[PDB]
C-alpha cells in the first residue's frame, strides 16, 4: 500500500463530473471542481483543468493526471505549512500516508486547525491522537473513512486498508 493506493480506495474513481460527499462538482479521483452549484461552472473548470473541452467527461489516464497533480499538491501543502511541516516530518511512512489523505479531503487550512490532534501525533500519543481525532465533523460525516484514516495514525500500519 502507498498513498496513491489509499486515496484510489478511499475517494473511488468515475470519468463523469459527479457530486462528492458535500454536494460538490468533482471527476476522477477525487477531484474537486467547484463548491459552485452551477454544473456549467464546473464543465468550465474541467475543461481548464484538463486543456480541452469535455464535456463533463474525461479518460482514465486523464483522472490519473489530476490525481498525480493532487497528491503532490497535498504533499507540498504540508511541507510549506508551518503547523504541519513538523508534524508530518515527525511521523513515519505510513503514518505520513494518514496525513496526506486529511490534507487531500479537507485541504491544508483545514487540516491545520486540528491542533490538539497535530499535538498528540506529534508526542507519538497515538491512541489519544485517535480519540482526539474523532470528536471532529470529519468523523461524524464520512465516519467509515475516517475510522480507517484514524487506524491508520492509531497503529501505524495499513489494517483498515487490507484488504480494499
Amino acid at each position: 500500500m502507498n498513498i496513491f493506493e489509499m486515496l484510489r480506495i478511499d475517494e473511488g474513481l468515475r470519468l463523469k463530473i459527479y457530486k462528492d460527499t458535500e454536494g460538490y462538482y468533482t471527476i476522477g479521483i477525487g477531484h474537486l471542481l467547484t463548491k459552485s452549484p452551477s454544473l456549467n461552472a464546473a464543465k468550465s473548470e474541467l475543461d481548464k483543468a484538463i486543456g480541452r473541452n469535455c464535456n463533463g467527461v474525461i479518460t482514465k489516464d486523464e483522472a490519473e493526471k489530476l490525481f498525480n497533480q493532487d497528491v503532490d499538491a497535498a504533499v507540498r501543502g504540508i511541507l510549506r505549512n508551518a503547523k504541519l511541516k513538523p508534524v508530518y516530518d515527525s511521523l513515519d511512512a505510513v503514518r505520513r500516508c494518514a496525513a496526506i489523505n486529511m490534507v487531500f479531503q479537507m485541504g491544508e487550512t483545514g487540516v491545520a486547525g486540528f491542533t490538539n490532534s497535530l499535538r498528540m501525533l506529534q508526542q507519538k500519543r497515538w491512541d489519544e491522537a485517535a480519540v482526539n481525532l474523532a470528536k471532529s465533523r470529519w468523523y461524524n460525516q464520512t465516519p467509515n473513512r475516517a475510522k480507517r484514516v484514524i487506524t491508520t495514525f492509531r497503529t501505524g500500519t495499513w489494517d483498515a486498508y487490507k484488504n480494499l
